């Protein structure tokens, strides 16, 4: 028993090796060049890993874990043990894989028309827009195109892909996809202590909502904003109102206290390469992993110009040899893109630190650490002192400071109901309380409830904006963003005081601390090899999660927010709550 399971992980890793590197290698073909060849041969290779999956998975369920001594080969063996898509019968597989990448493709290249005008993609285009406009009709235009377009695209084939995963996750012993993605945690507690931590965030919310709206209310116009209703969803400066920073200029405490980060980059000679490479430095100043030379001979640093059309949407990979890593971004030279080049860096910093555990271990403690790593550094790299180092910024003062804690909450707390909301919705969508005639209403009914937001214009029969949104067509999923946005201030924390920082927690820079970056190199290195309290514990000293952190970080803006918005009589939440605009 115990030799045949170790000689079966030993078989099962060096083969999936090879089979794993030439799947990527596939993929990667696909993301980066959409043509019908890529497209066939990813869906041939496909079979081929599923083969391979198959094979080995029907092995591994022969074993009998629990009764078997070794802790490594018993989690190794369980995890074989689930074939994912592998578990469906040859004819549903196929099915699947070519709805997969029917949505995939259909989303990556979707355009939104002007009539015998111009045609615009996603990125870099209508993002741009949503980031710059400050016209209602213009915002509307590319909000709503982009759903007619890209999410009213994907819904013919979402009843199906929903049928099908589910059929592979029941045949691997789940309920349905949700439970199965969400036994990812090993958690059982998961659904209960997200909606804890989700309801501790709840009044910085409200507050950073209330004066958002009031702040719109002043640009927009009383007649489109209801001072006791949600704000129209096409106004925060980000297609899907995820992220608000883009509309900083219109909600500035102190209009009196910064540059513009983008013309000092643009015009100092940013590009792409020198982001990634600025992230490189940042990790070999806390003595982590720099990428290797072939990092930046293969990687797609920017939307090709050939002609090629490609999948846009940022994502790092590794190809399972310990030695190819890459990133594809179409990045464009601006502070937001520079923050998430840091959050792809730090999935290649994760994948070169468990490079040398068994392929079936390198993971994330659980999805949302992978998520995590990235956006520490990014916090620190965000910081004014951080800014100015890099010549971009030409403060010091309290009003500057709320300027600052306003820019970073824009972001990472207007993030939270939305990452939360995104797989509540998927979750009852998979265990079957929500069904396709009812898709778009409890997506809405969803970005109400947590997000206080609601559509410009009325959604009708047909209408599918979801699929609008990269990961539901994708397939990936999305509480892991929930999870990371609340722990990388967990883990900023413990860096700080790691590397000696005193005061407030938000004017902490790790830069350069080797003990902060000893302190996750230890974590980064066990990959999935233990369960993620463990991994929690040696970063930060304790085994949970906790919006402490977070809640500490913006403490001062809580305050202030209070204030301000008790100061003008604003009513938290959205009373109103069926109010919609014109
Ligand atoms: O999707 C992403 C970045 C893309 C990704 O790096 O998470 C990428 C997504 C992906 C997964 C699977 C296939 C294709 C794309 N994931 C990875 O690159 C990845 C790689 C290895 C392990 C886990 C994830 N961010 C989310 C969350 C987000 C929004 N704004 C942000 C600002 C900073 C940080 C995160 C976000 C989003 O854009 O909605
Ligand atoms: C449990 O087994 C692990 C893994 O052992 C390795 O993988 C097997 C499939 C087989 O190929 C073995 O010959 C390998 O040694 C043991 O952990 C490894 O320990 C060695 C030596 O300390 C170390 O180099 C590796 O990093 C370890 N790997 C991991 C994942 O921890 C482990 O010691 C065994 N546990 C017990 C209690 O015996
Ligand atoms: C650089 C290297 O050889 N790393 C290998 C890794 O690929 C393999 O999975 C592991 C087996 O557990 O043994 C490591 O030494
Ligand atoms: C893109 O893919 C097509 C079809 O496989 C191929 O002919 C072409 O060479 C590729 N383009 C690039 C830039 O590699
Ligand atoms: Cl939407
Ligand atoms: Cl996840
Ligand atoms: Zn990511």
């Amino acid at each position: 028993d115990e030799a045949e399971a170790s000689k079966f992980v030993e078989e099962y890793d060096r083969t999936s090796q090879v089979v794993w590197n030439e799947y990527a290698g596939a993929n990667w073909n696909y993301n980066t060049n959409i043509t019908t060849e890529t497209s066939k041969i990813l869906l041939q290779k496909n079979m081929q890993i599923a083969q391979h999956t198959l094979k080995y998975g029907t092995q591994a369920r022969k074993f009998d874990v629990n009764q078997l001594q070794n802790t490594t080969i018993k989690r190794i063996i369980k995890k074989v043990q689930d074939l994912e898509r592998a578990a469906l019968p040859a004819q549903e597989l196929e099915e699947y894989n070519k709805i997969l990448l029917d949505m995939e493709t259909t989303y990556s290249v979707a355009t939104v028309c002007h009539p015998q005008g111009s045609c615009l993609q996603l990125e870099p285009d209508l993002t741009n827009v949503m980031a710059t406009s400050r016209k209602y009709e213009d915002l509307l235009w590319a909000w709503e195109g982009w759903r007619d377009k890209a999410g009213r695209a994907i819904l013919q084939f979402y009843p199906k892909y929903v049928e099908l995963i589910n059929q592979a996750a029941r045949l691997n012993g789940y309920v349905d996809a949700g439970d199965s993605w969400r036994s990812m945690y090993e958690t059982p507690s998961l659904e209960q202590d997200l909606e804890r931590l989700f309801q501790e965030l709840q009044p910085l919310y409200l507050n950073l909502h209330a004066y958002v709206r009031r702040a719109l209310h002043r640009h927009y116009g009383a007649q489109h904003i209801n001072l006791e209703g949600p704000i129209p969803a096409h106004l925060l400066g980000n297609m899907w109102a995820q992220t608000w920073s883009n509309i900083y200029d219109l909600v500035v405490p102190f209009p009196s206290a910064s540059m513009d980060t983008t013309e000092a980059m643009l015009k100092q000679g940013w590009t792409p390469r020198r982001m990634f490479k600025e992230a490189d430095d940042f990790f070999t100043s806390l003595g982590l992993l720099p990428v290797p030379p072939e990092f930046w001979q293969k990687s797609m640093l920017e939307k090709p110009t050939d002609g090629r059309e490609v999948v846009c949407h940022a994502s790092a990979w590794d190809f399972y040899n310990g030695k190819d890593f890459r990133i594809k971004q179409c990045t464009t030279v601006n502070l937001e893109d520079l923050v998430v080049a840091h959050h792809e860096m730090g999935h290649i910093q994760y994948f070169m630190q468990y490079k040398d555990l068994p392929v079936a271990l390198r993971e994330g403690a659980n999805p949302g650490f992978h998520e995590a790593i990235g956006d520490v550094l990014a916090l620190s790299v965000s910081t004014p002192k951080h800014l100015h180092s890099l010549n971009l910024l030409s403060g010091g003062s309290d009003e500057h400071d709320i300027n600052f804690l306003m820019k970073m909450a824009l972001d990472k707390i207007a993030f939270i109901p939305f990452s939360y909301l995104v797989d509540q919705w998927r979750w009852r969508v998979f265990d079957g309380s929500i069904t396709k005639e009812n898709y778009n209403q409890e997506w809405w009914s969803l970005r109400l409830k947590y997000q206080g937001l609601c559509p410009p214009v009325p959604r009708t029969q047909g209408d599918f904006d979801p699929g609008a949104k990269f990961h539901i067509p994708s397939s990936v999923p999305y509480i892991r963003y929930f999870v990371s946005f609340i722990i990388q201030f967990q883990f900023h924390e413990a860096l700080c005081q790691a590397a000696g920082h005193t005061g407030p927690l938000h004017k902490c820079d790790i830069y350069q601390s080797k003990e902060a970056g000893q302190r996750l190199a230890t974590a980064m290195k066990l990959g999935f090899s233990r369960p993620w309290p463990e991994a929690m514990q040696l970063i930060t000293g304790q085994p949970q999660m906790s919006a402490s952190a977070m809640l500490s970080y913006f403490k001062p803006l809580l305050d202030w927010l209070r204030t301000e918005n008790e100061l003008h009589g604003e009513k938290l939440g959205w009373p109103q709550y069926n109010w919609t605009p014109n």
